[PDB]
């Protein structure tokens, strides 16, 4: 299902209707494929509609896994996973991110 | 279980441990009996910890039912109820709430 083109004027009732139709298959495995400025919004709506108990298994398919406001679904028991090209543990990457900060 | 005296410095992990022991009881019916300052905080933690899907059922035993930030457990399907002495439908009350506002 497309989620990019939903207009901002009604971006509450749309995402409700969307997941309430995802209830047809009673779906619990999901992937979100969008840049983090969409991710933050749709994740906030997910937590607000309450569908982040354990069993939902959202995969974030972007290189900005920790860049999202991830640490709120963290505690819902819904498993979460993704992909990251940044590694804060590596040498000059680490020292740069220190410096950057 | 007391919820009034939990210190503000650590008022996140305590509320996890609290409800996680109710999860050891597998509890699904709950009552809160506290003023809004406690209500809003613990309700926020409830939604953040992911225990407000349908099946949970909360009674807010204070006279400030709509005064709380109730409108963000609204969509979780967890039933909610409370007790209200205020009635916006009343004759002079409505006109005062207009005036007040």
């Amino acid at each position: 299902i497309n989620v990019g083109n939903i207009n901002n004027d009604k971006k509450d009732e749309t995402y409700r209707s969307l997941f309430q139709d995802l209830e047809l298959k009673k779906e619990r495995r999901v992937i979100l494929d969008c840049e983090r400025d969409k991710v933050n919004d749709i994740v906030d709506q997910v937590i607000t509609i309450g569908k982040h108990v354990k069993g939902y298994h959202y995969i974030i398919a972007n290189l900005g896994f920790t860049d999202g406001d991830l640490l709120k679904i963290q505690f819902g028991g819904a498993e979460v996973s993704g992909f990251q090209i940044v590694d804060y543990d590596d040498s000059l990457v680490s020292k740069f991110i220190e410096r950057w900060s």
